[PDB]
Parts: structure tokens; sequence; C-alpha cells
């Protein structure tokens, strides 16, 4: 693959976003995955809708959590591959209250047809990435709780529990790492992202990692 990728220099990636007090992160990384393989495959950056996630996918369980590939499931399966814009239908679900399911009044931003499951590969996950856009992963957090700035190498690496969207990374660098955005809020972080280290599997983050197919 490339030395370096970074999605949000080549337009796929919106600003940081914010769960709040919602276990919505799943949804967020399902979003911020479309959102990025949307662009990438041609077509104008656009906001997509979490909210449409927390409220309208069956499959997973609103702000008591979830899991991308069901939230792809639902997309496709249940909404004909249609993804709201995040104009259209905002996130009101910060305060961990949850507004019922609601289909009118909304545009739609994007389509997808399928997703994928990547192998647990790190190399396998960087071509991807770099060929088709930003994925969702999940990781173990545990280590994100107290991070300010920095490469994290020694990432607390036993259970995954937090999905984020990876964007891109840099092996032109010491340590070379992947770069993550996380849905905390750009006041966490650097400016709402995180630095991993690349090939040594920090926080697993090549155990669970999915993309949306669109086109
Ligand atoms: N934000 C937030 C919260 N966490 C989540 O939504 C995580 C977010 C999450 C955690 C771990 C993950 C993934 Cl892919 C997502 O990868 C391994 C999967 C573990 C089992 O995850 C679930 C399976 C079914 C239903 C929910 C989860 C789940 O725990 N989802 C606290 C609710």
């Amino acid at each position: 693959a490339p030395a370096a990728v970074d999605w949000r220099e080549k337009g796929a990636v919106t600003p940081v976003k914010d769960q709040g007090q919602c276990g919505s992160c799943w949804a967020f990384s399902t979003i911020g995955n479309i959102e990025g393989q949307w662009q990438v495959a041609g077509n104008p950056l656009v906001s997509l809708s979490e909210q449409m996630l927390v409220s309208c996918d069956t499959i997973d369980f609103g702000c008591g959590g979830g899991l991308m590939d069901n939230a792809f499931n639902w997309i496709v399966n249940s909404n004909g591959g249609n993804v709201f814009t995040e104009a259209s239908y905002p996130y009101v679900s910060g305060n961990g209250e949850q507004p019922q399911c609601q289909m009118n009044g909304h545009e739609i931003g994007a389509a997808i047809t399928d997703h994928v499951d990547l192998p647990q590969d790190e190399d396998a996950i960087a071509a991807y990435l770099a060929e088709n856009g930003p994925l969702a992963i999940a990781v173990d957090a545990t280590s994100f709780m107290d991070y300010n700035g920095g490469i994290l190498t020694s990432c607390t690496s036993e259970q995954l529990d937090h999905g984020v969207l990876l964007v891109g990374y840099n092996d032109a660098s010491n340590p070379p790492y992947w770069i993550i955005k996380n849905s905390w809020s750009n006041m966490w972080g650097e400016d709402g992202y995180i630095r991993i280290e690349k090939g040594t599997n920090q926080c697993l983050m090549n155990q669970a990692v999915s993309s949306a197919v669109v086109g």
C-alpha cells in the first residue's frame, strides 16, 4: 500500500461528531464508514444520520449498543440501502433520550448495496483502506479514556468495546501509526482523533473491521 494515507485531506471525512450520553459509537462508526465510502466512490461528501440508526435500526439496541455489521444489515435489508442525511435527520440522542423512528421528512444522502468484513490482518486492512476509503473498526477503548495526544504504543488490548472510524495511516513515521476518528467531540484527544501504532495490533484494531459497499 502507499507509505501514507489520510482520507481527511482528500475530502472523504466529515467534521468530528459527538455521540454524547448515548451508547451509539456503533452508529457513528457505521455512518463515518458510509460517508467515506460514498465520497471516494465519486460522490460529493455529505454528512449522514446516526439518528436513523439509533431510532430505526431494529437489530441493534439504540443507545443500549449495537454492531456495525448489524447496522449495515439493517440499512440494506430494512431500508433499501438508503442512508438519510445528517441535516434532514439530526442527532438528538446526545442526552440519552431516544425518539421513535421517524421515516418521514428526510432526504436520502447515500446508498449502499452490501458490506464486507476484512481479515484480521493489518496489511489487508491498510490496502482496502487505501483503495476504498475510511473503515469501520472496533477497538478496546480502555486506554482511550486518559488520552491527551501522541501515538499509543502500549494500548490495552484485551477486550473489544468501542466502534471508531479508521481514516488513515503513516508508515513514514517513528513509530508508524494509524489515524482514528472518534465520536467524543473535538475536545477529546487530538481534536477528536487518536494515533495508535500500526503493526502491533494496538487496541485489538484488526479484529472486527468492516465496510459498506457502494455501487
Ligand atoms: N457506545 C457504546 C456501547 N457499546 C457498544 O455499542 C458496543 C460497540 C462495540 C463493541 C465491540 C465490538 C463492536 Cl463491532 C462494537 O466488537 C466486538 C463485539 C462485541 C460485542 O458487541 C456487541 C454485540 C451485540 C450488541 C452490542 C454489542 C456492543 O457491545 N457494542 C456501550 C453501549
